[PDB]
C-alpha cells in the first residue's frame, strides 16, 4: 500500500519528510517562542524570537539580534510548538495567528508540499514548476479515500464532492479561487483529469474529448498578460455530468464573455491571444502563402507590445498540440481551414491602413491588406471597404450614407474584428459542447474557473467585471462558511453567540452594482443610452452619486478620468475613456450585411446563426454589455445555489511567475483578504455537524470536531 510505504512516490512528493535527531532534540525542547515584526513598519516580516520571560499580562523575548524586547500577551503572535510545523490541516495548529499559518504554508512549501488545508477548505501555493502529483498512479492513490485518509490534495476534495455526489444524490460545486496566476486554470485541469479517471472507464473516447476541449480554449481565450503568461481572458463553468449510476455521461462548458479587445490592442509586454503566434509559427507551408502570412513582425495586432513569444514556450508545438486537439474532438478539415482563415482574416484587416481624403472622409490608397482579407473570409473587397468607411445608418426613417473619418473607420474595423474574434469563440465553444454533452445528464460536479482578480497599470470595463466577479465568489465563500452557518445555528438555538467576522463584501458590491441606489453597472447603462453622453459625463455621473458618500469609492485627487473601489483584495483605479463604446459594443450593419455574403461555411454561420450573430433588444436599444455581463452572472449564482460547494484557495507565492520564492507580504495579503485564518476559526469554535462539544438544538443535535 503506497500511503504506508515510505519508499513510495507517494511519501516522496504528498508527505513531510522524516526529520533527524536534531530535529527531534529541537522538538522535545522546553523553549517557547514569538514571531515579532523587527521593523514595525512591516508588519508582514516576522523573525522568531526566544520567549525568555513573562509577567501576568506581557512576554519578553530576545530579538534576531539579540536586544530583548516586551509585548502584552493580547498582542503576542506565539510561535506553535515544532511539531505542528508541516501539518496537513491547519485547524490543528494551537496557536492561530498570521504569521504561524504562513510559517506553516512555508514549510510545506519549501519542500513542495503545494497542498495544505485549512479546516473544511483546501489551500493550493502554486509551484511554478513540475511536481510529479499527477499521474495516472497519484489518481489510483486517491480513488475513494476518505479525507483523512490521504495527504492534502486537489484530487482528494474532488473524490470527497464526487462521493458526495453518489451518497446525497446532490450536485456539487467546486469553487477555485485566487488572483490572476494564482493556479486555478491548472487545478481546474485536475479537478476534470481526476472524475474523467475515477468515474469510467473500461469507453475512453468521450474522456479523451473532454481533456482535449483544453488546449482549443486555451489557444483562442488566453493570453500572456503581465501576471499570467497563461491568463485565462474568459470563465468558464465545467459541468461533469453523470448518469444515476455515477458513471460520466459528458460534460457541457458554460463560457463566459470574453476579453475582445485583447484582439486589437495589447499593453507593454503582453501578447495577443496564443492562437495568433501559433498559427504564424506552425503553418505548414502552403498554408501560409494560402493565407498570405508572413512574421508577427509584420502585423499591427502583434507588433505593438514588443512581445511575441514566452519563455520557455515553442508557439510552433503548441500549435500542433492545438490541431490535434481540434481532430480529436471533431472538426474537420474544411472547418479547420475557415478556423484558420478567420485567424489570418483578423490579422490582414488589423494591416489597413486609413487615411485622411480630399475631405473630412477616409479613404483607403493601398488596399493589399484590404484585398488579402477578403480573399480569405470569402467577402467582396469593394462591400468591404464601403461597410467600413462608408456604413449607412438611418437618420430618422431617411437612409444615409456616412463617410468616416481615419480614427472612426479604425474603430469600425476594430469592432469587426472583435466581433469576428467573439464570435468564433463561441462558435469553438458551442461544437465542443455538441460533441461532448451527447446524453441528458442524471447529476453534475461544476468546476468554476473564473479569470483571476488582476490589477495593471491601465484598468478599464473589463478590469472593473472581473475583479467584481471574483468580489463575489469571495462573498460567496464568506456566505457558505459565516453567514449561512451561523443562521442555522439561530434558526436551530443552540446557545450561541454571533460573530463578526468583519468579512463582508456588501458594501463594494452595491457600489458596484446597487439597483437601488444605483450602483456604478446602472448608471454607466442609463450613460449609454443618454444621446449627449460622453466618457465625461460619465465620470462625471460617478463622481456626482459616489464621492465622499459611498466608502468604497474613491474620486482621487490626481486624475480627472478615474475612480477607485475598495475591493476585498485591494484599491483599483479605474480609467473611464472608451466606457460607453465598450459597453454599447456598435457594430456597423453594413459589416454584418457584407459577411453575410461570405462565401465560407463557418463564417456564413458566425453572421446567421442567431444563437451566435443575434443580439437582445431592452426597450429600443441594443443588451449592453454590462447587462450581459450581470446576466452571466447571476445566472452562475443561481447555479452555485443549486450545488453543494468545496471551495480550493489558490494562492501566488510572488509576483514573479517564480518558483521557491515565497514573497511575505504578497502571500499574507492573500491570506487575510481570502478569509483563510476566519474560516479555520469558525470550523474550530463551531458546530460542524447536525442531525436529524454539543447543542441540543430544536429539531437537530449539533456536533463540533471531532
Ligand atoms: N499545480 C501546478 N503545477 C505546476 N505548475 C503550476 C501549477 N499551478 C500553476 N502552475 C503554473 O502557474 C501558471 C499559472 O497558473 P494558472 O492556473 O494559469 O493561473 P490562473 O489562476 O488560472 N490565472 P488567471 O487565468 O490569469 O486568473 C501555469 O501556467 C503553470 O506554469
Ligand atoms: C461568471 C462570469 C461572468 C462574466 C465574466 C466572467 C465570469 C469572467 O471571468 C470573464 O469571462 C473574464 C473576461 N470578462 C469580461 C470581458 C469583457 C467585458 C466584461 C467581462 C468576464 N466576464
Ligand atoms: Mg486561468
Amino acid at each position: 500500500n503506497p500511503i504506508h510505504d515510505r519508499t513510495s512516490d507517494y511519501h516522496k512528493y504528498l508527505k513531510v519528510k522524516q526529520g533527524d535527531s536534531d530535529l527531534f532534540k529541537l522538538t522535545v525542547s522546553d523553549k517557547r517562542y514569538i514571531w515579532y515584526n523587527p521593523d514595525p513598519k512591516e508588519r508582514d516580516s516576522y523573525e522568531c524570537g526566544e520567549i525568555v520571560s513573562e509577567t501576568s499580562d506581557s512576554f519578553t523575548f530576545k530579538t534576531v539580534d539579540g536586544q530583548d524586547r516586551q509585548v502584552k500577551k493580547d498582542d503576542a503572535n506565539q510561535r506553535n510548538p515544532i511539531k505542528f510545523d508541516g501539518v496537513e490541516d491547519m485547524s490543528e495548529l494551537s496557536y492561530l495567528n498570521e504569521p504561524a499559518v504562513f510559517h506553516n504554508l512555508r514549510v510545506r512549501y519549501n519542500q513542495d508540499l503545494i497542498y495544505t488545508y485549512s479546516g473544511l477548505f483546501l489551500v493550493a501555493v502554486n509551484p511554478f514548476k513540475r511536481i510529479p502529483i499527477y499521474t495516472q498512479e497519484m489518481v489510483d492513490i486517491f480513488k475513494g479515500r476518505r479525507r483523512n485518509e490521504v495527504a492534502p490534495h486537489i484530487f482528494a476534495i474532488s473524490d470527497v464532492a464526487y462521493r458526495s455526489m453518489l451518497d446525497d444524490r446532490q450536485n456539487q460545486s467546486l469553487l477555485i479561487t485566487g488572483e490572476s496566476g494564482a493556479g486555478k486554470t491548472e487545478n481546474t485541469k485536475k479537478v476534470i483529469q481526476y472524475l474523467a479517471s475515477v468515474a469510467g472507464r473500461n469507453s475512453g473516447v468521450l474522456e479523451q474529448q473532454i481533456l482535449q476541449a483544453n488546449p482549443i480554449l486555451e489557444a483562442f481565450g488566453n493570453a500572456k498578460t503581465t501576471r499570467n503568461n497563461n491568463a485565462s481572458r474568459f470563465g468558464k463553468f465545467i459541468e461533469i455530468q453523470f448518469n444515476s449510476a455515477g458513471f460520466i455521461s459528458g460534460a457541457s462548458i458554460q463560457s463566459y464573455l470574453l476579453e475582445k479587445s485583447r484582439v486589437v490592442f495589447q499593453s507593454e509586454t503582453e501578447r495577443n491571444y496564443h492562437i495568433f503566434y501559433q498559427l504564424l509559427a506552425g503553418a505548414t507551408a502552403e498554408e501560409k502563402k494560402a493565407l498570405h502570412l508572413a512574421g508577427p513582425e509584420s502585423f499591427n495586432y502583434l507588433n505593438q507590445s514588443g512581445c511575441v513569444d514566452i519563455k520557455g514556450v515553442s508557439d510552433s508545438e503548441e500549435f500542433k498540440i492545438t490541431r490535434q486537439a481540434m481532430d480529436i474532438v471533431g472538426f474537420s478539415q474544411e472547418e479547420q481551414m475557415s478556423i484558420f482563415k478567420i485567424i489570418a482574416g483578423i490579422l490582414h484587416l488589423g494591416n489597413i491602413k486609413f487615411e485622411k481624403g480630399a475631405g473630412e472622409g477616409a479613404v483607403l490608397k493601398d488596399k493589399t491588406a484590404l484585398n488579402a482579407a477578403s480573399t480569405v473570409f470569402g467577402v467582396n473587397p469593394s462591400v468591404l471597404e464601403k461597410a467600413l468607411m462608408e456604413p449607412r445608418i438611418l437618420a430618422g426613417r431617411d437612409l444615409v450614407a456616412q463617410h468616416l473619418n481615419v480614427e472612426k473607420s479604425s474603430s469600425s474595423r476594430d469592432a469587426l474584428v472583435k466581433a469576428l474574434y467573439g464570435r468564433l469563440f463561441l462558435w469553438l465553444v458551442k461544437k465542443i459542447n455538441n460533441v461532448l454533452c451527447q446524453e441528458r445528464k442524471a447529476y453534475f460536479i461544476g468546476v468554476l474557473d473564473i479569470s483571476g482578480f488582476e490589477i495593471f497599470k491601465v484598468n478599464s470595463f473589463e478590469q472593473l467585471c472581473i475583479n467584481y466577479t471574483n468580489e463575489k465568489l469571495q462573498q460567496f465563500f464568506n456566505h457558505h462558511m459565516f453567514k449561512l452557518e451561523q443562521e442555522e445555528y439561530l434558526k436551530e438555538k443552540i446557545n450561541w453567540t454571533f460573530i463578526d467576522f468583519g468579512l463582508d463584501s456588501q458594501a463594494t458590491i452595491d457600489l458596484i452594482d446597487g439597483r437601488q441606489p444605483p450602483g456604478i453597472l446602472a448608471l454607466l447603462d442609463e450613460q449609454s443610452v443618454f444621446p449627449n453622453a460622453t466618457d465625461n459625463t460619465l465620470i462625471t455621473k460617478l463622481h456626482s452619486h459616489f464621492s465622499k458618500k459611498n466608502a468604497k469609492y474613491e474620486e482621487p485627487r490626481f486624475s480627472k478620468t478615474e475612480f477607485g473601489v475598495t475591493h476585498y483584495a485591494g484599491q483599483v483605479m479605474y480609467e473611464i475613456q472608451d466606457w460607453l463604446e465598450k459597453n454599447k459594443d456598435p457594430l456597423q450593419q453594413d459589416l454584418e450585411l457584407c459577411f453575410k455574403d461570405s462565401s465560407d461555411n463557418v463564417v456564413t454561420k458566425l453572421f446567421n446563426d442567431p444563437n451566435i450573430a443575434s443580439r437582445a433588444k431592452k426597450g429600443a436599444n441594443f443588451i449592453t454589455v454590462a447587462a450581459q455581463y450581470k446576466e452571466q452572472l447571476a445566472s452562475l449564482m443561481a447555479t452555485l445555489e443549486t450545488t453543494n460547494p468545496h471551495f480550493v484557495r489558490c494562492i501566488i507565492p510572488n509576483n514573479k511567475q517564480l518558483p521557491a520564492k515565497l514573497e511575505d507580504k504578497v502571500v499574507l495579503d492573500q491570506l487575510r483578504c481570502n478569509g483563510v485564518l476566519e474560516g479555520i476559526r469558525i470550523t474550530r469554535k463551531g458546530f460542524p455537524n447536525r442531525i436529524i462539544q454539543y447543542r441540543f438544538g430544536i429539531t437537530k443535535i449539533f456536533f463540533r470536531a471531532g
